[PDB]
């Protein structure tokens, strides 16, 4: 009755037969967690939910993160209201792993679909575990143990189509407050111990132990490699979908093909520890 | 009642409310035809057909191709049987457009899913139309009028046919029969008039009017550009699925992650005219 | 006056004249005509002092008096580079001088005062030869496009900031020099010759292309424009004079002599707006 | 015997020994040592005839003889390279000589006879200097890997001709020199210095990497190994002699002089199996 149906060999699974708007049992919570450990990104369909519920469900998997930036519902502040009619989304022209420019990148996130365009707006996910596993032996050896700079500043969109309000000052603010830092290039999953590539085009600027030119060659290699179809899935949203993914060993990509159409999601972020 | 449900803005639509295991009505045929010209790749689920039903259907959209060299159904040799027990699948391991090395590459294909692995073996399509429209104007202006060389051997080197001196002669004949030839880089669809990128990593070796070095840069750019998520869809197959796509303005990619699991598809191929 | 070509693509050595003293109106014209043809001119065994250097450089254009570096007192018109005083982390990438300016230097006169035994070659490349070697369709696309030149490509300080004492001058030049644009294909204001006018040092973006398209084209242009066919390489020797047109060339200072020391005087000649 | 280094990476001008003579064991030893340090050696104003050039080249190994090429009648040990008789191309990609062979040439001795007034420079690049400049993680990964070298990378089918007598000579050479492998990091058989041993001319694949990875890596190595820091550019004059070590270098013939006549004489010294 609780059911896990894999979307592909590399990553992703749909879950059915457990109502996450209610309090879930420890057997359920565990099975879900094992699922997440295995398939890295998890989808539940036909699972309508509210902030309180969303917050409670997410909390069962890590301590939640209530933040200043972005929208927050009036009742629960630990659920962001991402709304097209308001905010903007030019932060996703490239593959991302979330907040890798933090010492302490999020463990993952739980995201519910509220209002969707007729179509468009897919999200892709890629597995750092599958992608790594597929590199040549010599290359896994060279990379495992190297480190990489992740830097918020790489997120700078500014005037591409010039949506940015005179307040590009929020952006400047976040910059001055989050200095570049480093994470392993090959990461070991804190819980499963499985190894994943942990560089993403969103924030990774440099492999520290290689020279600029080598770094640039290698990252160009690794960005294209990590995001090949073999290591990714593509989700077409439906309303009342819930996506639950492990941000420690995946990237994702929001396809921008639906503007000006309105899109409303609710996100709950689960705090993560130190990548190693 | 025949419904057409867009799968993504760039391309793709799912069709239902039509029974293609029988002979379809002028009206239906027409709506599908339009749907093809609009959405470029079409899908039907739960639409089991035998070789003959599949041939009757495909023939409603152009002349068929009886290839008398691969494993086809003896009774209706218009339908080719692609079984992983018997035949292999090396061909779809890279983004390609079907047989562009022919002066008259295939118009399109009808594909029917027999037996499948639980999951894995997705196929991706990409729109030459949407990719082209997405290039900036100066790049469109330069490429529109350039030609490119397509070469059968690029996807089928000597190593493909085998080691035997028998496979060698076989192969050297096929090559003698298909010298490298040229097509427009930007193809005008002969029915819709919509312009499309018409290079593919599977067979395009060279942009003719550019230097090797310039060509290499441009094709590496175009290949990446044209297979971006914004220009593609990804189909997860189920038994009795049917895919019908226009091979004049698309590309496709068969994810290789099911081996050794067995996979059987029936394909009928509709003959095309000279790209311009 | 003798003029002796060094490569089909660019560069010529000069002799039969002495430039430590004013030159005839015929000699100067002959030189300007050499500079316009050969793009970079060299003079061996031509000892000179800031005063004469200035006098010579000035007969080819208006001279510059800053330029964010240590200069000789008697002649503010002559910059003194000394690897003991001033490092050179900005010369070992191909660049065209001050393209981040609204109006980059016409070119410079450079004198060899003190040099290591060997090492520290300087390479020069021609945007005229480079451009003419591109295919017709590619010249047609590029000709008319523009590119962003950003002072902070050839620096970012090695991210030496946070450090404040010596870096405040960096964010100053940065604030004083926002990224601006130049045509990708420049028409030489005298000769009418067309040249590639992008350089890896400062050029960050082709404005009219997307970022991915720009990135591809720039990788291609940066490699193409510095192939052997379009460049020359000068082994320096004390008392040398290099005089180059910075409107249609790039140059590269090989960094292979550290920790050896090296001293040279520059007169930069002010330029006009690229088109 | 005087050895004047041209750059820290490689290259030295030699004098105090007339190599058109029968030289001493001692002078021959000093030359070999200079070659082992500098990788490429140059003599100016060294007229030499084919008999002498061979007698000199043989002092450093066995020599390659005659066919099916244009050697001087009495001297099958010296190849005569004339533009008037034989057209030359794709010496215009960077390459190491005959790396597709099991035992690529040790090196060559090259004499300049008749030169264009200018153009026709040759660049050399040090694979030792270039290896040492790679980051440790890269050196550690590359050192032990092997790569495929393939005659047909630079001599594709179309360089022979649609003529049936050309496809018989090329299929046989393609069958006579099928692709094979050398170490990516070569250990000089005499000095033990380690060097990158790939080159754009012949190297197709890093075997223990995937195609995709090989592609990105070779593209890095090719650009890197030919940077200005690890190369020199020789401007030829008549009666120059260049003598290079093909075990650890790459070279490039700028093609910018045609249709002007260039006549060179080359003796090739036979090499052994790279490890």
């Amino acid at each position: 009755s609780l059911t896990i149906t894999p979307l592909s060999p590399a990553l992703g699974a749909q879950i059915s037969g457990v109502d996450i708007s209610r309090d879930i049992s420890a057997e359920e919570r565990d099975a879900i967690e094992q699922a997440l450990l295995q398939h890295q990104v998890l989808f539940l369909r036909d699972q309508p939910i509210n902030p309180e519920q969303q917050a409670r469900f997410a909390a069962r998997f890590g301590d939640l993160h209530i933040h200043p930036i972005y929208p927050n519902v009036p009742d629960t502040p630990q659920v962001l209201v991402l709304d097209t009619a308001v905010t903007d989304v030019r932060d996703n022209a490239v593959w991302h792993t979330d907040v890798t420019f933090l010492p302490t990148p999020a463990l993952g996130a739980v995201l519910s679909a509220k209002q969707l365009p007729a179509y468009g707006g897919d999200t892709l996910w890629a597995s750092g575990i599958a992608a790594f596993e597929a590199l040549s032996a010599p290359l896994r050896e060279m990379l495992d143990g190297l480190t990489a700079t992740h830097d918020f500043t790489k997120s700078f969109p500014l005037e591409r189509f010039g949506t940015t309000p005179q307040d590009l000052a929020r952006w400047e603010a976040t910059r001055r407050n989050n200095p570049p830092l480093s994470h392993p290039v090959v990461r070991t999953h804190p819980v499963s111990g499985r190894k994943a590539l942990f560089v993403n085009e969103g924030f990774t600027t440099r492999i520290n132990e290689l020279s600029e030119l080598e770094s640039d060659a290698l990252l160009r290699l690794l960005f294209a490699h990590a995001t090949r179809p073999e290591f990714s899935i593509r989700w077409r949203w439906q309303e009342n979908d819930v996506a639950f993914w492990d941000n420690r060993v995946t990237q994702h990509f929001a396809v921008d093909d639906y503007r000006p159409n309105r899109r409303v999601m609710h996100r709950a972020t689960i705090l993560g520890d130190a990548p190693f």
